[PDB]
């Protein structure tokens, strides 16, 4: 497993972004680009700025 902790809120802009809430666990899909990483919140994938998110 790699989990991450969202650090602020965020809303979806775009098809491919998905939306977290400050204090959401999210399931790490994808890291390997620096600004932006795929993760699993609740039943959606999708990215999120990877500034936002601190690995557990």
């Amino acid at each position: 497993k790699e989990l991450v902790l969202a650090l602020y809120d965020y809303q979806e802009k775009s098809p491919d972004e998905v939306t977290m809430k400050k204090g959401d666990i999210l399931t790490l899909l994808n890291s390997t680009n620096k600004d932006w990483w795929k993760v699993e919140v609740n039943d959606r994938q999708g990215f999120v700025p990877a500034a936002y998110v601190k690995k557990l």
